[PDB]
């Protein structure tokens, strides 16, 4: 029961939320079954339209209209948004000539320009080019104000994710909204779009922006609102907020529209019916604007247009099922749709077994239109492992292309052409961002980015300090006027040592051997200088990274190569190099192919062995810089040395060996020399962030050498591709992967065939932003350059994509 039968009256859309069993008067009141009996009555009129027209001009106040257009309407704040227009004879805010905003123009009482949040779900990106002559209003917004080409959604490019990734910063995996559509094997509860369950707080992790802002004292508009309230009373409810006392009136005010993402179902991304709905969104966009410029503060809030995802071309036939592929369908539950997400059908079953499920989905088709994953082995750019609510077996889903688990699913439990939700790079997937107003630039075009970063923006734009999140900091500066935040380098936690020669041959006995004693008064203080750092600055370009905790480590120099080398993993963290445009591929001579030499800087007890590796048939090794690339003969033998090898299973020897040895000539090519650092990443718990040394959980059979879970590399050269790589005066390009280091390479379908017709795929899919890289190695890169330090930030946030133009 609920006792709901006080009065509405005055109250109509509170702020507040009111002891139980009173009557409320807010949104939600519809969704508790709370509201008061004349809620309807009083708080949703319709009487006479949401438009002026020239015979209601100066009329007799009629409480019982929906909006108003008589003398008082400007003071009560309640004007149908056309006032002004038919009444007294002002233009359009479409009309006018944008004239840059220089300072902000707000009226008397008003301490800072408010946020006003206008998103819109289902919004694909090439929608501003595509209906740009049916959006006037939007198309204003976007060539006045700053807009990206382009926005990036998070994994999977659900409604729900998206929209509580934009409220707080946080990767889905955080805030622990990881579908639509959930089941937590701890609370054994399933949350769904229908139903009661999201209701509770327990699902929603995080903090977003309007818990942040009145926790510090700035008030909240509402960010829920009923589907069966108009958009037009969506409008003049925020529109008389603003109307409001100073020590009443919010600051931050949301509005959200179901399209154009309910008919982009229905019709899918371009059918002919998409058109109205657009002109829909751009009346609204009309409506709000209007009403500002009424209020005299259309020169004064700042606004934001953008979108949660975008939409493909998706029907019923292309749908795969799980009962094509798999004989025990009935021992499994299926998340279905654009991503499929399996676990067992019953706790009781011990036998359940993921490995032979997942072996069952692998490359049996084909044409198979999706990719079975341990979650763990997903790309890391998805962020998609670290929550107890997303199953152990996922499936990637090919554009355009569902999965179900029996055909009976499809069409008794056809009738859409649209869907989204699958990978976050995909081009159809990608979404919005406008900025206008005093605080953002004018006229301005900034690059592609991704909508995690929006909560640190927009926690500036109100005076808050935002709650810990993904986002970086200062990344997205370029985007404003002025800012609230100037970033810092974090300080370097462990300070290098740099051995010198401190060790003799036979001190050594790690079962390695080498052809090397068959080698000057010319050429030994040359290569002296080389192991003391004289081409420092030719393969070490924009600074030694900083280690960010505790450990100790040596840097190594050599004539080809530099390294930070771990004590305490026995292997470098990181490796640098560069190979310029005109450097040569050679081979691995037929005596050094079993080559591993003693390192005479460093100790027998912080290094690795020969033996080890001779003793586990599992497990072999590379190299970091590679033999391929040396110099000269004489530089060849630095390649070898025990403090340049690393371990890797065969398989990912041949995705490895074809990087080293084609790929990264062919880059220097391409991009007139590139700069390379590789180094192997230990994240055994899937949290994305670097494991310590207690939690390694494998090593080579029988010794203290630990095993990576992945293989980085980042790849830098000058934007400006005229110039090379180790000589850019401006701007950098950088491009990074992130290889999963597995024992089988059942991920590449082609993986039997020539390297050449997967390796490079693969690389593809696994393609990583810098940034990504430090939260798992504990590294900060590009400390020493001649840019700010907010490009830099952009440059770590960067995601090479390998999709073509929009
Ligand atoms: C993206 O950004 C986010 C945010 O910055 C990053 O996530 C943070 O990472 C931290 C490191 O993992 C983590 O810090 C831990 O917090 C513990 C307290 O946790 C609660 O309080 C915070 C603060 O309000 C709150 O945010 C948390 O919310 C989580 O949990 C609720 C309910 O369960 C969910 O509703 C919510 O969605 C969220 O879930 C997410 O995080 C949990 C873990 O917290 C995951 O399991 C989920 O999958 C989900 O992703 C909590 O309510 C604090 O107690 C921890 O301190 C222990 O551990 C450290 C390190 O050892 C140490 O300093 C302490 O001594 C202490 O040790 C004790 O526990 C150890 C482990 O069992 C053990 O070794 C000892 O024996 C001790 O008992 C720890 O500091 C922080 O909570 C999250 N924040 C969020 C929001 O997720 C994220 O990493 C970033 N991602 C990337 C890729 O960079
Ligand atoms: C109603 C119930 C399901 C109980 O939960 C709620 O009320 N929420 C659940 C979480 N949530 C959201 O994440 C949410 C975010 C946005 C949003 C959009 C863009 C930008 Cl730049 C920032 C944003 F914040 C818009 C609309 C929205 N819609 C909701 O519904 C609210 C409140
Ligand atoms: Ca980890
Ligand atoms: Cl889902
Ligand atoms: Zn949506
Ligand atoms: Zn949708």
């Amino acid at each position: 029961w609920t006792a709901t039968s006080g009065s509405c009256k005055g109250r109509c859309f509170e702020l507040q939320e009111v002891g139980p069993p009173d009557c409320r008067c807010d949104n939600l009141c519809k969704s508790y079954s709370s509201c008061c009996h004349d809620f309807d009555e009083l708080c949703l009129k319709t009487a006479r339209g949401w438009e002026c027209t020239k015979d209601r001009c100066g009329e007799v106040r009629n409480e019982e209209n929906a909006c108003h257009c008589s003398e008082d309407c400007l003071s009560r704040g309640d004007c149908c948004t056309n006032y002004q227009v038919v009444c007294k004879g002002e233009s359009h805010w479409v009309d006018d000539d944008c004239e840059e905003i220089k300072v902000p123009e707000c009226p008397a009482g008003f301490v800072r320009p408010p946020l006003i949040i206008f998103s819109v779900d289902g919004f694909r990106a090439s929608y501003m080019k595509k209906g740009s002559k049916v959006m006037p209003n939007i198309e204003k917004l976007r060539s006045c104000g700053t807009h990206a080409p382009y926005m990036r959604p998070v994994y999977p490019t659900k409604t729900f994710p998206n929209l509580y990734t934009l409220a707080t910063g946080l990767y889905p995996e955080s805030h622990g909204i990881v579908g639509n559509s959930m089941y937590d094997p701890v609370f054994d509860a399933s949350f769904h779009l229908r139903g009661r369950e999201k209701f509770n707080h327990r699902w929603w992790g995080g903090q977003p922006l309007w818990i942040t802002a009145t926790k510090q004292g700035v008030r909240a508009g509402t960010f829920f609102w009923s589907v069966s309230i108009p958009h037009e009373r969506r409008i003049l409810t925020i529109l008389q907020w603003l109307s409001l006392p100073d020590n009443e009136r919010p600051s931050v005010y949301a509005f959200y529209s179901e399209q154009p993402d309910f008919s982009g179902h229905k019709y899918g991304p371009f059918g002919p019916e998409m058109t109205n709905p657009l002109r829909e969104i751009d009346k609204t966009v009309g409506q709000l604007m209007d009403g500002l410029k009424q209020l005299r503060l259309h020169r004064c809030v700042n606004v934001i247009f953008v979108g949660d995802h975008g939409m493909e071309d998706v029907t019923c036939d292309r749908t795969e099922f799980l009962s094509n592929y798999l004989t025990n369908v009935d021992d499994i539950t299926l998340v279905p749709g654009t991503l499929g997400r399996i676990r067992a059908k019953s706790i009781n079953n011990s036998k359940y077994d993921p490995k032979t499920i997942i072996a069952a989905l692998t490359c049996k088709k084909p044409d198979q239109h999706f990719k079975p994953y341990m979650k763990q082995h997903l790309p890391k750019r998805l962020h998609y492992a670290n929550n107890r609510r997303i199953e152990d077996i996922h499936l990637l889903v090919d554009r355009r292309w569902h999965v179900a688990r029996k055909p009976l699913d499809v069409y008794k439990k056809c009738f859409f052409q649209g869907d989204h939700g699958f990978d976050n790079k995909v081009n159809s997937m990608q979404t919005v961002f406008v900025g206008y107003g005093p605080t953002f630039k004018y006229r301005t075009k900034v690059p592609p980015f991704e909508n995690i970063e929006l909560y640190n923006v927009m926690c500036d734009l109100l005076g808050l300090k935002p709650a810990p999140n993904n986002g970086t900091h200062g990344s997205l500066n370029h985007l404003l006027r002025t800012n609230t935040f100037r970033p810092t380098m974090p300080d370097e936690v462990s300070r290098p040592n740099y051995p010198g020669i401190m060790y003799l041959q036979s001190e050594f006995d790690l079962g390695c051997t080498c052809d090397d004693k068959v080698e000057n008064k010319l050429e030994e203080l040359n290569k002296r200088l080389h192991t003391k750092g004289s081409t420092k600055e030719r393969h070490l370009l924009y600074g030694r990274p900083a280690v960010l905790y505790r450990t100790s480590y040596d840097i190594l120099y050599h004539t080809d190569f530099e390294s930070g080398y771990s004590e305490i993993f026995l292997m470098p963290l990181w490796t640098s190099y560069t190979i310029s445009k005109q450097a040569e591929v050679s081979s691995i001579p037929e005596h050094l192919t079993n080559c591993v030499r003693p390192d005479v800087r460093v100790s027998p007890g912080f290094s690795q062995n020969c033996l080890a590796y001779k003793n586990d048939k599992q497990m072999s090794y590379g190299f970091l810089f590679p033999p391929y690339l040396s110099s000269s003969p004489e530089a060849k033998y630095d390649a070898f040395l025990v403090t340049n090898m690393v371990p890797m299973y065969p398989a990912f020897k041949r995705v490895w060996a074809y990087f080293q040895r084609v790929l990264v000539k062919k880059y220097a090519s391409e991009r007139n020399g590139v700069n390379v650092i590789s180094g192997p990443i230990f994240d055994y718990n899937y949290d994305g962030l670097r494991d310590t040394e207690d939690e390694i959980k494998q090593y080579v059979e029988g010794s203290s050498i630990p095993v990576p879970t992945h293989y980085y590399s980042i790849i830098t050269s000058c934007l400006d591709f005229t110039q090379p790589a180790d000589k850019c005066d401006g701007p950098l390009s950088v491009s990074s992967f992130i290889l999963p280091h597995r024992p089988d390479n059942d991920e590449s379908c082609n993986s039997s065939e020539d390297e050449s017709k997967w390796v490079e795929e693969l690389m593809k899919m696994h393609t990583a932003r810098v940034r990504d890289i430090e939260h798992l190695t504990g590294l900060d890169f590009y400390r020493k350059t001649s840019r700010s330090y907010s490009e830099i930030l952009t440059l770590k946030t960067y995601l090479h994509t390998y999709e073509s133009e929009i």
